[PDB]
């Protein structure tokens, strides 16, 4: 209700999906929230619906959009307390031979270097407020994922970069943490499934990947982000898993293209 | 303020230290808190100071004290929503040749089997409320600690048991999570340091073990416990680090009894 | 062929399964191997087949069998270079309400305290040879397993205790490491499956739990143990996964008793 | 001696340091080793000294040097069994405000995309031999490092990409693993220390970061690489730590620029 009252928070990719759930969660905690998104439609709708949230058109891959975002946030609101690096993209499934260096580079621009660029420009102001940084990584950065070599690499980089930043910024009292969601039901998840030959079978497999038996919601990642910013004052460099237990226990991992012998020869 | 309002919460070892900070944090969230402690003095003081907290004398190593704790909590309050297994002990430093099987067993009774016994008796009621279990483990369960083989083993067991329980209880919607604190300034920490030849040098070394440059507070573990119980509905089987970054980066690890060559032979 | 030539190695539970594969692997490397097992049949067969391997009847839960094992190994062979703590048991599936404290204690005696007791008595001799300790833990110590709360706890304890020992013993140059196998086709695995209503379906599910699409073999854990003892001179406190990738990627984790909604409500 | 006899192995950055130790280790195991390095001097010396090792001038950041490397390896030797992606660079210490996007990109080209490019072109031939990939990551990819945000990110990416590749390639039986060294005494380590105001104090701090009390040697990473290629047939997607225990236990983590209170206020 007031656990982050009056703090200024920038959320990239805040126009829909997990980012919108983060935006709403910080607004509910009393923060001034600057929505950064390359897409005007969702951000403008959130800005008009939510007082306390304002929208600034900004592509995190463009160094000058991020410089203007930072310049305007300070110019209009006087401080910066929290940066949530959520803007990111997951390509459709691609085998390694179906990936290109050019595509990998483009994905690093958004998923990693957008996060790096905003953080670097935000730090001189976060140091002044003893603010904090929250990166939205992914569970697959930690455990891998099939048909997603470029995406998995960008998220492995984000999680590692979070720890290096935590070390670099701890002398100023600036905490740097990441959230690693598993399967969260979002427009991105829906758009990816709709590319499959059986979208709802894909969605059901995504639900069965969790011991809890469902996907997560954006509001649940949002609650984790407000916790990290407002009540985790002894946490830095941590990776907070919001995954429904997907990393626990044994499961069916041999793919449908993987030769598997009958169970009379169990170990080759 | 009301994020866990009316839920019934049992906290073992709640009379002082981290447990008291957990008790206060749940009371602040609106819960009915049953303080379990073998020591009457601290629990009675908390119970008299805090309405909403009641004290029940209980040694978690005694199966009948735990059975009576559970029987009385239901008998008096009608439900059980959350169990926080915090009761635990850290022995003074002991080299491996200075440990005994008898001492190891006694430590397993408190640190592991007390946690197991209460959880087992609580589950039939937690299943009915879709409640959750929170175990207080330790960072050293994950990274080890010098001169603490028995203690480190009990906490490794608690963290692993948390994940097995999460898998066993997810079909009922019961979440099971643990918090792994690093260095938290508590009466236990103070009593251990006071056994050293230079207690404040020991305390200062405990502060320098964190990039943040201080130890944590019980209230910070308490905020993490209320988060897990009340707002982490997609988290199960996680290990939430409350460590001030102590696990990050390189540090001075070669002990004062460890032969180290001069830097003209860096790799042997 | 000679990578561990003349070193003296004790292997508990070496009469069959993973332990026998470890015994054979060290014999192949040139070691004198002392087979410790409570079962005479398998150890005597290995001792008669393999010169270099000798069998000593020994139950690791009995402090005096372990004291006599150690006393006889030195008395007969003059040194001790390596201890492989492999003796362990996995109970049939048991829900948490189907476990007892008495059964948990008995399992801690074998899986944890047997490992502790031998290590403690072996260390004064390992310190003299700059030898090393290898503990056989389990992947489920790290990621959990359904219907195995006591077993998972003992293996979490072993992995953690390995790191504490590594810290305590590094000033003597004694390395302490563990191997965490996933699904290894052994007599134990076969006996557990044979208790299921469809044993070969269970075995097939055990094979499909790995991206590689099969279970491991004892010889593969054996090759990992000889590596740790003979060529990993900069490794201590590590957990070497021999799992076929079972911990990677998403899989089917929602159990057959877990209510799962249809895919039109993916996140509750 | 013959544990990898006749297999063809490509090692990038094999002209000195860890790569040279990997080259020598595979040559000792009987392999045909193709040394890839941008620097002619070290590779030519290894090629002339070691029969079985041949040198091919190749910059892994240049797609056509890697295409020619692959084309020539097959053209000259008929098969490809193992790729060791070792070529990498660690910049001098740099605070985050002292880094540039342009420098970050250049470092991603070498440390990540060089590894990606060679792997992609090698896979059609590794699939035919059921070969394997070994990536040389770094412990700091897992735990972070001060003043190295770009470097730490590239190594986090490599470790994650290793797991995604392991999942993508397991249906062909191709294993993909990484080694994460800690402090290894190499020419790179020496050149970085020589940039410090007190190089040998820096080297000594690098030695004290390990419980073992020394840095590792290239030959020790080399032994780990031959193990992964030749005897770890049930290992895929693993991260093999060669760190001397640097990740274990508590150490001095508060930096010399970090305000730390006196020990009479231990937790703020
Ligand atoms: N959905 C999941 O299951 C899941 C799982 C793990 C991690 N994540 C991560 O969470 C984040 C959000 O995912 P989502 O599922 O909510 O996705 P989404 O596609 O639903 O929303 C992402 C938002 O970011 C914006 N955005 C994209 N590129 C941008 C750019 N260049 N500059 C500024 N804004 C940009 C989009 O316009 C959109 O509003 C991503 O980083 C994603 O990788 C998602
Ligand atoms: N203090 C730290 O730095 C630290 C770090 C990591 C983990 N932990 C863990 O946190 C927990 C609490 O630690 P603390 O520092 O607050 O300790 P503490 O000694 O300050 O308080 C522990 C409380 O538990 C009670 N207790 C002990 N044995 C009991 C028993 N048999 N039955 C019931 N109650 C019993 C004690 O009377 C006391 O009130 C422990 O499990 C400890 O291992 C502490
Ligand atoms: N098989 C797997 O898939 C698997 C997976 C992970 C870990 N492990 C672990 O590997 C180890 C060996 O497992 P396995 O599958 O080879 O089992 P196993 O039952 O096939 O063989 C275990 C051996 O240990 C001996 N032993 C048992 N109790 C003993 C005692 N008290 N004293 C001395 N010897 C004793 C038995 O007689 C037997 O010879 C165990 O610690 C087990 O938990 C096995
Ligand atoms: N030395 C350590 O303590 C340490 C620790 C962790 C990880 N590592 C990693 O191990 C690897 C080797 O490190 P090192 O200490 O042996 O370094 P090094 O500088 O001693 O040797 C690296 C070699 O790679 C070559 N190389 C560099 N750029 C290249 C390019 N574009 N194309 C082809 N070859 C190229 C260099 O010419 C050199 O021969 C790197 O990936 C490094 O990040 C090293
Ligand atoms: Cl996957
Ligand atoms: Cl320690
Ligand atoms: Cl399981
Ligand atoms: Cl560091």
């Amino acid at each position: 209700g007031t656990r982050y009252a009056g703090k200024v928070v920038v959320v990239t990719g805040g126009g829909r999906g997990i980012g919108a759930g983060i935006v709403r969660a910080f607004v509910n905690s009393g923060a001034r929230v600057v929505i950064c998104d390359k897409d005007e439609s969702g951000g403008r709708a959130l800005e008009q619906e939510l007082p306390g949230a304002v929208f600034i058109l900004c592509d995190v891959t463009q160094e000058d959009d991020v410089k203007t975002l930072v310049s305007e946030t300070i110019r209009r609101f006087g401080r910066l307390d929290c940066v949530v690096n959520n803007a990111g993209h997951h390509p459709p499934p691609q085998r390694p031979e179906e990936t290109s260096a050019q595509g990998f580079r483009q994905l690093l621009e958004l998923n990693l270097l957008g996060t790096y660029t905003l953080t670097k420009l935000a730090l001189p102001y976060l140091r002044k407020s003893q603010g904090n940084v929250i990166n939205i990584s992914s569970l697959v950065g930690a455990i891998g994922q099939a048909q997603a070599v470029p995406y998995v690499a960008t998220k492995g980089a984000v999680t590692a970069m979070t720890k290096a930043l935590a070390l670099d910024e701890s002398p100023y009292g600036v905490r740097v943490n990441c959230i690693s969601p598993g399967n969260i039901w979002t427009p991105l998840w829906e758009e990816l499934a709709a590319l499959m030959p059986d979208p709802r079978a894909t969605i059901r497999e995504g639900m069965l990947a969790q011991p809890l038996g469902r996907m997560g919601q954006p509001a649940e990642v949002g609650a984790a982000a407000v916790f990290l910013a407002s009540e985790a004052n002894f946490c830095t460099g941590i990776e907070l898993l919001v995954t429904g237990g997907a990393e626990l226990g044994y499961g069916c991992k041999a793919s449908r293209s993987t030769p598997v012998d009958a169970p009379d020869i169990p170990s080759g």
